[PDB]
């Protein structure tokens, strides 16, 4: 789903669109090392 998309993507941006908001950014910062490309 799109909080998925953003974790592929790993977007703080695209986590707005997710319903979890900070698990995804949460997730997305696991994923992708802080800042982001």
């Amino acid at each position: 789903d799109i909080c998925d998309i953003a974790i592929a993507q790993c977007s703080l941006t695209l986590c707005q669109d997710c319903e979890n908001t900070p698990i995804c950014e949460l997730a997305v910062k696991g994923s992708c090392p802080p800042p982001w490309s």
